[PDB]
């Protein structure tokens, strides 16, 4: 398998599976592709509580587990705390809950979705009347904690979080108390957010960065304005591609994995799923590298807006 190693000694495959499933997708569709992505080699399935589809992911797992196309101990099964969770007496609850919509034992990962908390209760979305985010006050160092104890219980392999820039991690890992280091941090990461600054800062602490929206992502409207750039279909890249004789989405994954990111693919069309897989099959020369890093723009896809009216939100700062 082609892997990368995590600062626990943990295996993480370098190539994921993403799980989102957009608003008017329904639950069937996301069971169908996670099934066929099991059949077609993936074995790293990125998933969260916020998806509203464990339940469906669990399914897979277990139906093709049963039909001998795939041992659980030959997954490696992410899956996230939502923001609504982060209270410190809520976290191993979310976790067992998420656990039994898996039907697992245990998950390979598990990671604070947001460095921001929201106010606890079933709607994963929270709103006054007038449409506002009710967020919340927790630490994350006390969020982190919580994460800690579910890894001591062995209800996680691995810990780590998403969407923190570098001063949050810094806070974490110069926390005196600090028990485990995060593994990881999964952020968008893409040829428009190249995200160098960051992935400079995370290898500098051994921790690996996972890029999701790695394909510019599947522009569901209720998260991604309709008016961002097409990264697939971006002239360099499909110039580069051209060169190389190979698809756009298989230059963008292969860009990111010769970084030392572990980048997630999300498709429900057979024939892209299988492509994507190709990615180890292919090498490109420190020219089209350099290319490649010239098409960052800062641009996010994925700016969680809802989150910005408090000093947590993320993405103001450089990196
Ligand atoms: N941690 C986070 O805050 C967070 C937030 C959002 C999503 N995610 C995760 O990231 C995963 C990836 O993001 P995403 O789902 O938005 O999409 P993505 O960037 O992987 O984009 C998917 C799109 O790429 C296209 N595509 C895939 N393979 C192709 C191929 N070989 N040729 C041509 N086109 C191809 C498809 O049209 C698809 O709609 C998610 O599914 C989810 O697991 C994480």
């Amino acid at each position: 398998q082609h892997c990368v190693k995590l600062n626990d000694g943990h295996l993480i495959p370098a190539l994921g599976f993403g799980t989102y499933k957009p608003k008017e997708v329904p639950k069937s569709k996301s069971l169908e592709a996670a099934c066929l992505a099991l059949d077609v080699g993936y074995r790293h399935v990125d998933t969260a509580y916020a998806y509203q589809v464990e339940e469906e992911i669990g399914q897979a797992i277990q139906s093709k587990i049963k039909a001998g196309v795939v041992k659980r101990e030959d997954l490696f099964v992410t899956t996230k705390l939502w923001c609504t969770c982060f209270r410190p007496e809520l976290v191993k609850p979310a976790l067992e809950k998420s656990l039994k919509k898996l039907q697992l034992d245990y998950v390979d990962l598990y990671i604070m979705h947001y460095p921001v908390p929201m106010k606890s209760g079933d709607n994963d979305f929270p709103v006054n009347e007038q449409g506002k985010s009710l967020l919340d006050t927790v630490d994350f160092c006390d969020t982190w904690e919580r994460l800690e104890e579910c890894k001591d219980a062995g209800l996680v392999k691995s810990i780590g979080v998403s969407n923190f820039n570098h001063r949050q991690l810094e806070r974490i890992l110069n926390k005196p108390g600090l028990k485990y280091k995060p593994v990881c941090n999964q952020v968008e990461c893409h040829l428009y957010l190249n995200q160098r600054k960051l992935l400079d800062y995370c290898e500098s602490k051994d921790i690996v960065l996972v890029a999701y929206g790695a394909l510019g992502t599947q522009r569901y409207k209720e998260w991604v304005d309709q008016n961002s750039p097409v990264l697939l279909n971006d002239p360099v890249l499909c110039d580069v591609a051209k060169k190389n004789k190979r698809s756009p989405a298989l230059i963008a994954l292969r860009y990111l994995i010769q970084r030392g990111i572990v980048p997630l693919a999300q498709s429900f069309k057979e024939n892209e799923m299988r492509e994507n897989l190709q990615v180890f099959g292919f090498q490109l020369s420190p020219e089209d590298m350099k290319t490649l890093d010239g098409l960052n723009k800062n641009f996010r896809y994925l700016p969680a807006e809802f989150l910005v009216d408090h000093p947590e939100y993320p993405f103001v700062e450089e990196y």
